[PDB]
């Protein structure tokens, strides 16, 4: 029951990569010591190609068939429809890996026929075809960290015809069920200052709480035949049309439980019999089992007024305590529990009594004050690999910008604030790229986003008091401290002058421009302004953010 079966072919990279950071005359205003700063590339797909192959046993009890069974309930009141070829086009990112067939992102954006007439056969074929695995093609992501190595990540994805017929078959089902059988606990229906509002609360309701955060070692690795089957067994309780439903059995047959790995020069490289990682399924189909094995653990280890909340392979559980010494025992019952499901643990988890303690989706609460000087709990995370990718950035254009990501799923932050927007808006300025769409990501799924943008979209998203926060924790402003000290970025004194330069610059510029430089600057002046409602942010579209997650799915906006 292995995961993976090897051919001794390599994965094999598309392009030229580069793993040392690379240095313009930009980079030093960010981070000094570049040596700390690397991208993963397929050089070292070989050693992530022995960490995920590993056989796979499960042992499942009437906790998991009971949970299952709550679930399919729940999914039985979902109705989901089939999307035109055209609608399915429209959703493909501009720069997704073109077709082995002879036609690209852009032709199937711009509803190419030759596109179009390739993606009818390729649904045709799977209405009438449910047993030939489908090919997919295996990769090494490059993606940069901060030093302690990490082996690059491998990317498993089909042609892009048959990525086009998911979103068909399966688009609808992705967005709308996972909320709908889990609940509250289904995490990416919330914005960062909703996930903040959940766990708080949360954690409020309990008498005496107690949180952990569960790290399964390689999740879609520990993903059985079994665990995939069940996954369809649950998209099939929805109220569907019968070609969806023949597409949905045909997709899970052929490409979800498995199917033969290629690389990019067309070698074979073996068979995956585990989670495809770029699948439209990958997120929702993680999230469901990630939930299912949790739920059943939670009962195995008799855990007290359990509250869940997941995103993909990321778990966080909130309970009430039976004091350390229970709580340690039960978390240890919890784990052999995953562990017999085929979700064993990487690090153990371990109980927390503090909040702020409790990292998950690489996250954390943390609390700062208003200008009014009220409490605020806001959303951060340990700054070195946003500012690592920063770096990157600062030399390179990337398919995917992380620092714009970055700045407005952390707005509030000390580090997003201090750093991201003072340096890339100078950049911006600069280069007069300022009016620009560029393209980053949020839960999985990527968004064009033009930076003049920001307050409105930061105002929407995270309130006014994100242009105030201020007296940041002690444990906060420790690690921001210490990350800095790191990776060699220059101090506050640094980043306040340039502040200034560019929001005066700003200012200059007029219209969306000085509203950049009067809201996501006013932390840098002496004299501040009282910053009000931006009439402009009550107009925009924000319908598709946070609704759902779509990592690895190939999805634009
Ligand atoms: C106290 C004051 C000087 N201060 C401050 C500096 C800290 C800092 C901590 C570590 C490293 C660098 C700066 S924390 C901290 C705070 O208010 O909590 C501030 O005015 C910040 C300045 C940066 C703003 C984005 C947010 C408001």
């Amino acid at each position: 029951h292995m995961s993976y079966t090897w051919t001794g072919a390599l994965i094999t990279p598309c392009a030229a990569e580069e793993s040392k950071l690379p240095i313009n005359a930009l980079s030093n205003s960010l981070l000094r010591h570049h040596n700390m700063v690397y991208a993963t590339t397929s050089r070292s797909a070989g050693l992530r190609q022995k960490k995920v192959t590993f056989d796979r046993l499960q042992v499942l009890d009437d906790h998991y068939r009971d949970v299952l069974k709550e679930m399919k309930a729940k999914a039985s009141t979902v109705k989901a429809k089939l999307l035109s070829v055209e609608e399915a086009c429209k959703l493909t990112p501009p720069h997704s890996a073109k077709s082995k067939f002879g036609y690209g992102a852009k032709d199937v954006r711009n509803l190419s026929s030759k596109a179009v007439n390739h993606i009818h056969s390729v649904w045709k074929d799977l209405l009438e075809d449910t047993v030939t695995p489908i090919d997919t093609t295996i990769m090494a992501k490059n993606e940069v960290f901060c030093v302690q190595r990490k082996p690059a990540r491998l990317i498993v994805f089909p042609d892009l015809g048959v990525r086009v017929c998911e979103k068909m078959a399966l688009y609808d089902v992705v967005s709308t069920l996972p909320q709908v059988v889990m609940g509250s606990s289904y995490g990416f229906q919330y914005s960062p200052g909703q996930r903040v509002e959940f766990l708080v609360n949360t954690w409020k309701s309990k008498k005496n709480p107690m949180g952990f955060s569960y790290d399964t070692r390689c999740f879609d690795s520990t993903v059985t035949e079994n665990d995939i089957r069940v996954e369809e067994s649950i998209y099939q309780c929805c109220d569907l049309a019968p070609e969806a439903r023949q597409a949905i059995k045909s997709l899970t047959e052929r490409l979800y439980i498995g199917g033969p790995l290629t690389n990019s020069k067309g070698q074979n490289c073996g068979y995956r019999r585990c989670r495809a990682s770029g699948v439209l399924t990958t997120s929702c189909g993680n999230t469901l089992t990630c939930y299912l094995k949790a739920s059943a653990a939670c009962r195995a280890a008799k855990l007290q007024d359990c509250t869940m909340l997941v995103n993909g392979d990321d778990l966080v559980v909130i309970c009430e305590s039976a004091g350390t010494q229970e709580d340690a025992a039960s978390l240890r019952v919890f784990t052999e529990a995953m562990t017999r499901y085929s979700a064993p643990p990487g690090d153990p988890p371990q109980p927390e009594y503090d909040l702020e303690l409790i990292t998950s989706c690489s996250s954390n609460v943390s609390v700062a004050h208003d200008a009014s000087g009220k409490r605020v709990y806001y959303l951060t995370r340990d700054p070195t690999t946003p500012l690592a990718r920063a770096a990157w950035e600062t030399a390179r254009h990337t398919p995917v910008n992380s620092w714009l990501g970055n700045i407005i799923m952390y707005a509030p932050t000390l580090w997003a604030r201090m750093i991201l927007m003072t340096h890339f808006f100078s950049i911006l300025l600069a280069q007069e790229q300022l009016e620009k769409a560029l393209d980053c990501q949020i839960y999985g799924a990527c968004y064009s986003i033009e930076p003049l943008d920001l307050p409105q979209i930061i105002e929407r998203l995270h309130g006014l008091s994100a242009f105030s926060l201020h007296s940041y924790s002690p444990g906060e402003i420790n690690r921001v401290a210490s990350c800095l000290r790191k990776l060699g970025v220059p101090p506050l004194r640094v980043w306040r002058h340039r502040a200034r330069s560019v929001r005066a610059r700003l200012l200059s510029q007029g219209g969306r421009a000085a509203t950049c430089g009067k809201y996501l600057f006013n932390w840098a002046v002496k004299t501040k302004l009282k910053l009000t409602p931006i009439p402009a942010a009550s107009r925009l579209d924000l319908s598709g953010w946070f609704v759902a997650g779509y990592s690895g799915g190939d999805i634009y906006h």
